[PDB]
């Protein structure tokens, strides 16, 4: 089951998110506590009922520290609410961008560890996210990174985009790219590169290049997670492993990978 509040508990305060068939808001549920509400609007139709209660059926199923933790749902009254945690920092991608250079190597590896550590428990569950990029993590106040999105070419692995095949190992795929995104500040993967530039790249065997300031190990990890060989590629229990090991070694990610530069400033 999941619990069900009451809509007398819920305020919504700020629209944050969405539309269309819903929005998403920041509110507080009953002292009082912050909530992200997710609604859905009169007119919905069985599918996005599924859909919409499905996302809740399914985060209801679990709990790790880096997955959104359910706090219930509204369904016996109109609109029907989806009430999570409240991540004060929002997406990744977006807040990575906004705060380009802020933050040490070591918090940023950390934020991937607690990624992989979700990702770890999806795959275990039997759960094959299929969309695992920056804007699909959310983040808090205590850098807490947390994969959302329950129910892309340049984050998907080639057996996916080929003919459909997504298993936890393409998930894998798409945590390399997400450990770029993270060590270059949210850069779009690929650059201006169209999608069918990426994968006639990929299939040529071109891999992203070394982010800027990049532990040697970290940029080591993210190119095993793009082996095209989909068996080749780490397990994300081998990639919780290591990142634990790194960080436990902190002085392990001061030795960095040669950054090729694409522009040449010489002073006399
Ligand atoms: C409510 C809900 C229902 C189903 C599934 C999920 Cl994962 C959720 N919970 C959420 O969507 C969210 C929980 N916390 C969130 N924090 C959040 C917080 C923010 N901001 C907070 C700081 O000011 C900038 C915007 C922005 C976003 S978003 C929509 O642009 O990614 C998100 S969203």
């Amino acid at each position: 089951f999941t619990t069900e509040i009451h809509p007398s508990c819920v305020t919504r305060q700020k629209v944050i998110g969405a539309g269309e068939f819903g929005e998403v808001y920041k509110g507080m549920l009953k002292k009082e506590v912050p909530v992200a509400i997710k609604t859905l609007k009169a007119g919905y139709t069985e599918k996005q009922r599924v859909d919409f209660l499905g996302e809740a059926g399914i985060m209801g199923q679990f709990s790790h520290h880096n997955i959104i933790r359910l706090e219930g749902v509204i369904s016996k009254y109109k609109p029907m609410m989806i009430i999570t945690e409240y991540m004060e920092n929002g997406a990744l991608d977006k807040f990575l961008r906004e705060k380009d250079g802020e933050f040490s190597v070591l918090q940023l590896v950390g934020m991937l560890r607690g990624i992989a550590a979700g990702m770890k428990y999806l795959a275990n569950m039997n759960y094959v996210h299929r969309d695992l990029a920056a804007r699909n993590i959310l983040v808090n106040s205590n850098l807490v990174c947390k994969v959302s999105d329950f129910g892309p070419i340049r984050w998907t692995a080639p057996e996916a985009i080929s003919y459909r095949k997504f298993t936890s190992a393409s998930d894998v795929w798409s945590f390399g790219i997400v450990m770029w995104e993270v060590m270059t500040y949210g850069e779009r993967p690929y650059w201006e590169l169209s999608n069918h530039e990426v994968m006639k790249a990929i299939n040529d065997g071109f891999r992203l290049p070394t982010p800027m300031d990049c532990p040697s190990a970290i940029y080591q990890l993210m190119m095993q997670c793009w082996q095209q060989e989909r068996a080749r590629r780490p397990k994300f229990a081998d990639i919780v492993s290591i990142l634990d090991k790194l960080i436990r070694a902190p002085d392990s990610l001061k030795t960095l990978a040669d950054f090729d530069p694409r522009v040449s400033i010489r002073l006399p």
